[PDB]
Formats: C-alpha cells, sequence, structure tokens
C-alpha cells in the first residue's frame, strides 16, 4: 500500500513525492488529476500523468469532451487511470492565474469525497497559482475519505508540515 507518508489528520496524509512515480508504484484505485474543464492535460500534474500514459490519457478525455463538453471549475469527472491507476479523477480546481473564483476550490475537494481513498496532488496550487498552505488546509476540512496528497516540490512540503495548524 501507501509508504513514507506522515499522518496530517485522522484521514489526510502527505508526502514528498513525484505523484506519476507514486501512482506507477503503488497502482492506487484512484489518481486524483489536477485537470482544467477542457481535460488539456498540458502542463503541471496534469502534462506529467498524461505523459506518463503515453497521452493515452490526452486522446480518452479529448473523446469525453466531443461527447460531453468541459467540465465546471469545481467539478469532476471519472475517466480510466490507464497505467497509473484503476481510475483517474479530474478534478477541476480553481486556476486562479485565470481570475477563477477561489471560494471553488472546497467545491473541487468535494469530489474527492466520492471515493474511499486517492493519491492526489494538492488542488490548485502548482501552476494554478493558488497557496498550497491555503489548499492543504481546504483539503483537511473538506475531505472525510482517505486521501493521500504527493507534494513535488521538497521546500514546499517542508513548509506545508512544519506550518501545518
Ligand atoms: N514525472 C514527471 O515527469 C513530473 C512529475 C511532476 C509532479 C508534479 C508536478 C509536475 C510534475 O512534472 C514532471
Amino acid at each position: 500500500s501507501f509508504s513514507g507518508y506522515l499522518k496530517l489528520t485522522d484521514n489526510v496524509y502527505i508526502k514528498n513525492a513525484d505523484i506519476v512515480e507514486e501512482a506507477k508504484k503503488v497502482k492506487p484505485t484512484v489518481v486524483v488529476n489536477a485537470a482544467n474543464v477542457y481535460l488539456k492535460h498540458g502542463g503541471g500534474v496534469a502534462g506529467a500523468l498524461n505523459k506518463a500514459t503515453n497521452n493515452a490519457m490526452q486522446v480518452e478525455s479529448d473523446d469525453y469532451i466531443a461527447t460531453n463538453g468541459p467540465l465546471k471549475v469545481g467539478g469532476s469527472c471519472v475517466l480510466s487511470g490507464h497505467n497509473l491507476a484503476k481510475h483517474c479523477l479530474h478534478v477541476v480546481g480553481p486556476n486562479v492565474n485565470k481570475g477563477e473564483d477561489i471560494q471553488l476550490l472546497k467545491s473541487a475537494y468535494e469530489n474527492f469525497n466520492q471515493h474511499e481513498v486517492l493519491l492526489a496532488p494538492l488542488l490548485s496550487a502548482g501552476i494554478f497559482g493558488a497557496d498550497p498552505i491555503h489548499s492543504l488546509r481546504v483539503c483537511v476540512d473538506t475531505v472525510r475519505t482517505n486521501v493521500y496528497l504527493a507534494v513535488f516540490d521538497k521546500n514546499l512540503y517542508d513548509k506545508l508540515v512544519s506550518s501545518f495548524l
């Protein structure tokens, strides 16, 4: 199962790790993707997860968008996890660098509650522009299911653990 995670709360765990390498190792039931409404997996976690699937995740995502239209900011969809997980939960956190409502971050984390255990990144962190300390706070105050957070950046991981209330 998941190893080397620091326990933050009864249900939230965290590790300084590459989510692609973590997914390839564990092969979780659910890996969360930090998606945009168009499921265009260009950069950040999305670009990395998609590249690990040899672009199979983008091919599948484009078929999903052609059929269903775009997701909502704060929304999600369950697609295949490919070589990374059984499923990929594509969750759209608000992108602050696109003027999107940071209040949507709680709605985005609520999607995790539909899955008993998930491997996930901090929503709206990184290239999405939100404060990762705020994202972790929203995560532990919203998610009730078991969430194993992979934080790529070592220095950010240390700051998150050392500042966690
Ligand atoms: N496996 C990889 O190539 C990467 C992992 C990663 C992890 C988090 C965010 C962005 C990333 O981009 C590159």
